[PDB]
């Protein structure tokens, strides 16, 4: 796809949630455990997302995660629009798994996790940045 | 610099703790505000910043940041090491105040702070992914 489309999700796993953002041309991921499942969490998400990678549209498979006044507040700041052209989710939480007994804290397993994905082979980290760096 | 060196540095704001990451060859930077200015917290920050870009070294102006536990465990399990070979956190300070009336959260003016010095122009977001795109 186009090299500033990212999908947007949020798991569950032992009673938290886990936001996972996916760059759709390079598989590349970020991912965070957040308290609540809220606009708000999303909206700062998006701000965060959006300062560290040129950030066009964002896809999502809940489309009402997109309905907050917050969120729609976030994304008319950092100029971004909804992508309308549109599983390592999956992939992720199996990493997680693999690891889990490694840390105390769930949300040190997503990022080990993420870190994991992001560097196995080119890697999606590697990827990313010569996709922006070309475009 | 090298592209893999990076520099973490704490600053304090309205009683909270801000911890700043710079790509010394470029420029951009990652921040976050955490509550408590811990090793735990800089051991985690370093967990995600490493998942994201290739942090070969890190290098600091309190050295005492590092002598975590945690944090030299983590520098283990992501394979950094310390940087040895050598005010961006001022401007990103004045960006934030030139925006914190904007936001109710001191942290989402941060990110808004972030978002602008990384774009601002080549901007230190365009630099970084050229850079390792080359490397
Ligand atoms: C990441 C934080 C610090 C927020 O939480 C860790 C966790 O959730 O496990 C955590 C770590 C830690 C640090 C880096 C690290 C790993 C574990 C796993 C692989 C990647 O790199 N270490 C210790 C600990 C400190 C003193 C002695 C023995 C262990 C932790 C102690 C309490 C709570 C979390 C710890
Ligand atoms: C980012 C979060 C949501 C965590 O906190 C914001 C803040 O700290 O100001 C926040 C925002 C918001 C959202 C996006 C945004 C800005 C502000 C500033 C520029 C960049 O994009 N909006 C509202 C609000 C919601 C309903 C109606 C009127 C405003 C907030 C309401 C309460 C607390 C924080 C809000």
């Amino acid at each position: 796809c186009s090299p500033g489309i990212w999908q947007l999700d949020c798991t569950h796993l032992e009673g938290k949630v886990i936001l996972v953002a996916v760059h759709v041309a390079s598989g590349y991921i970020e991912a965070e455990v957040i308290p609540a499942e809220t606009g708000q969490e999303t909206a700062y998400f998006l701000l965060k997302l959006a300062g560290r990678w040129p950030v066009k549209t964002v896809h999502t498979d809940n489309g009402s995660n997109f309905t907050s006044t917050t969120v729609k507040a976030a994304c008319w700041w950092a100029g971004i629009k909804q992508e309308f052209g549109i599983s390592m989710n999956k992939e992720l939480k199996k990493i997680i798994g693999q690891v889990r007994d490694q840390a105390e804290h769930l949300k040190t397993a997503v990022q080990m996790a993420v870190f994991i994905h992001n560097h196995k082979r080119y890697s999606a980290g590697e990827r990313i940045v010569d996709i922006i760096a070309t475009d």
